[PDB]
């Protein structure tokens, strides 16, 4: 939506539709105060993800993973957010009867 | 009604009748603070649907589904609201003795 | 009475008698904050009917039904209020010893 | 008395005697906030009758009945108040030892 | 006494003696806020009688009865107060040992 | 004493002695807020007598009796107070050991 | 003492000695708020006597008795106070051991 | 002492010694608010004596006794105080062990 | 000391020594608010003596005794204080172990 | 020390040493609010002695003893304080283990 | 991020990407109020590490280790922060199911 | 120290060293509010000694002893303080394990 | 860091690196309000060490030891802080599992 | 340190190093509000020592001992503080495991 999403959505909206640049599909298991993830390069300001406070640590490339695992369920929360370029593919299917996490996303993210 | 419906109806009204553009038939199992869905392209502002906080996640087309399932009952809450164009067909028949959900709608939605 | 009836009657009054245009016979099982139904085309503002919050959903014609069923009794609360033209025929006979619902109405309704 | 009687009488008074036009004999089982019935054509403002909130519903003629039945007793509360012309004949004899309802009235009522 | 007696007497007084016009003998079983009965033609303002709230209902003549019966005792409370002319004859003898109701009155009453 | 005695005496005083006109002998069983009885013709203002609220009712002459009976004892409380002329003869002998009621009075009373 | 004695004495004093005119010997069983008895002709203001509220009632002459009897004892409280002329003879001997009532008085009393 | 002694002594003092005129020997059983007895002729103001409220009643001469008897003991409290001339002889011997009442007085008293 | 001693001593002091005129030896059993006894001729102001309120009563001479007896012990409290001339001889020996009353005094007292 | 010692010492001090005139040796069993004894001739102001309120009473000479005895012990508290000249010899030896009273004094005392 | 990170992250962000100079990878088991570690040379201000308050003590080189060990788990918290140059290699794998500590970092750090 | 020591020391100090004149060695068992002893000749102001309120009483010479004995122990508290010249020798050895009283003093004391 | 460290570190920081002059390695078991130790020569202000309040007492050289021993463990807390020159070598290894005290320091310290 | 140390140290500091004049080594068992001991010659102000309130009493020389013994342990607290010259040698070794008292001092002290 805006630069910094800064939003609990509350849930999905009038996602300001775009070309894939500014807006990214931040969604996947989320909630844990993520203003926006991706953009801007200025302070989102920052997010926790996975409704946890774990996140991956090794560096993939320049841009490099993070991956809170939420529950025991499949919780491949990635946010390769370095602030270089940026590729991540989320999916989600936890407690099968959930608040539909099923659909999965991918994020592109140029800052440039 | 208005641009942003912004309304709990309270229930159906003097729906400002139209050609199918601005006003859409948002109805179906609803309640969970949906100001308006569809229009405007400006902030409705946003809705939850299904009286839940689930919603579909895969992307259908540009404009792409969302589908909170309310109860266990037939709860095909769709709102393909991308903000491209827009096609969705709702129906509803849950707890058969309900607050008549029976009648079902369809939404058109050009923003253009 | 006025444009927007806006009234709990309290009960029937000096119904401003008319030709069938402005004033309509809103009556039938009612109570659930119906200001006026029918007219105006401007905000009545809106009504619930049937002392419920059910109402019919399919679209009859342009102008199209709504029908809260109040109790289990015969509760054919119709308000075909679209805001096109408008035809509905109410009747009422619930708990036979009631607050006389027996007499039944019909509503005409041109906005034009 | 006045235009709008607007009165709990408290009980019968110096009924401003007339020709049968303005003042009508509103009396019969009453109490339930009837300001005046009949006249004026302007807001009485309105009455309940029968110390109930039932009233007849079918339309007799233009001017047309209403008839709260008070108790189980003979309670032919009519007020054919349309605001056309107007004919009604009340009588009353409920719990035989009552607050004398025995005497019965008739109402004329031209607005013209 | 005055135009509108407007008085609980408290009990009988210096009844402003007259010719039978203005002052009438209102007395008989009374108490229930009768300002004055009879005169004036302007607002007494009004009375209940019989220490009840019953009163006769049929119309005798133009001027026409009212008759709260107080107790079971002989309680011929008449006030034929129409505001035409006016004839009534009260008497009283209830609980024989009472607050002497024995003596009985008659009321004349021209308004003219 | 004064025009309107207006007094609980407290008990007998310097009765302003007279010719029998203005001052009358109001005494006999009394107490029940009698300002003055008799004079003036203007508002005494009024009395109850007999320490009761009974009083005679028939009309003797123009001026005409009233007679609260106090107790069961001999309680011939008369006050023929019409405001014409005026004759009454009181006596008193109740509970023989009383607050001496024994002595009895007579009242004259011209207003003229 | 003064015109109106107006006094509880408290008890006997410097009785302003006189010729028998103004001051009278009011004494005898007393107490019950007697300002002065006798004089003046203006408001004493008034007395009760006998520490009671009985007093004689018949009229002796113009000036005429009053006689509260105090107790059962000899209590010939006279005050022939009319406000004509005036003769009374008191004596007193009640509960023989009393607050000496023994001595007895006489009152003269010209107003003239 | 002064004109009106006006004093509880508290007890005997610097009795302003005199010739027997102004000051008198008021003493004897006393206490009961006697300002002064005797003089002046103006308001002492007054005394009770005998620590009682009895006092003699017959008239001796012009000036004439009063005699509260205090206790059962010898209590010849005299105060012949008329306000003519004046002779009295007190003595005292009550409860033999008392607050010495033994010594006895006499009072002269010219006002002249 | 001063004119009016006016003092509880507290106890004996710098008795302003004199010739026997002004200051007198007031002492003996004392305490009961004696300001000064003897002098002045103006208000001491007055004393009680003997820590009692008894005092002698007969008149000795012009100047004449008073004699509260304090306890049962020898308590010849004299104060012949008339305010003529003045002779008294006190002594004291009560409860033999006392607050030494033993020593005894004499008082002279000219006022002249 | 000063004129009026006026002091609880608190205990012995820098006794302003002298010739025996002004300062005297007041000491011996003392305490009972003795400001100073002896001097001045003006108000010490006064003392009690002996921690009692006994003191001798006879007159020795002009200047003359006083002698509170404190306890049962040897308590020859003398203060011959007249305010003439003045001789006294104190000693002290009470409860042998005391607050050393042993040492004894003598007082001279000219006022002159 | 900034000079002094001064931040609880809250968790990893839009790490202002760099060349390895200013920003360092402070991460590893942390939390214990570390504003920033490394840079600036001005007051970070300072950190605790290891969520403890242990840290290594020997000096490695100029720049020299510190190493809080957090738990019993592998907790090689190094911060060779001298403020010379600076080399440290962290890794982390404690309670294997943790908040992913797995990924490990290295810090470069020139101040120059 | 100062003129009037006026001090609880608190304990020994920078005793302003002297020739033996002004400062004296006041010490020995002390405490009981001794400002200074000895000097000045002006108000120390005064001391108690011996932590008692005993002190010697006889007069040695002009300057003359005082000697509170503190406990049962050897407590030769002397202060020959007259304010002439002055010689005293204290020593102290009470409860052998004390707050060292052992060392003993001597006081010289010229005022001159 | 600063002149007076004045700091609880909180723990080790951006130790302002130096030549060994100003900053010293104060560390070793510490905590007990040591602002800085060593420098400055002006008020650190001062330290306790060893988290105790013991410290060595003999004088080594000019500059001379102090050595609180903390626990029973090896606690060679030295601070030879005289403020001459200055040599001390700390080490630490107490409760082997501690908050790493293991690493040990040495302090140089010229003030010059 | 300063003239008057005036300090609880808190413990040993940046003892302002000196030649042995001003600063002295006050230390040894101390605590009991010693501002400074030794210097200045002006008010330290004063000390207690030994954490007691004993101190030696005999005079050694001009300058002369004082010696609170603290506990039962070896507690040779000397402070020969006269304020002449001054020599004292402290040592300390009480409860062997103490807050190191072991090291012992010596004090020089010229005031000159």
């Amino acid at each position: 939506l805006e630069v910094g999403r800064n939003s609990p959505y509350d849930y999905r909206i009038k996602s300001v539709v775009y070309n894939p640049v500014n807006v990214v599909k931040i969604d996947a298991v989320a909630g844990v105060a993520t203003h926006i993830v991706v953009a801007p390069d200025e302070t989102y300001i920052t997010h926790a993800f996975g409704d946890s406070e774990s996140r991956t640590f090794a560096h993939k490339m320049n841009h490099f993973f993070v991956k809170p695992k939420q529950a025991m369920s499949d919780t491949n929360l990635v946010i390769v957010t370095d602030k270089r370029t940026y590729n991540i593919v989320l999916h989600f299917i936890g407690e099968e009867t959930k608040k539909n996490a099923d659909g999965t996303v991918s994020k592109s993210f140029i800052e440039t």
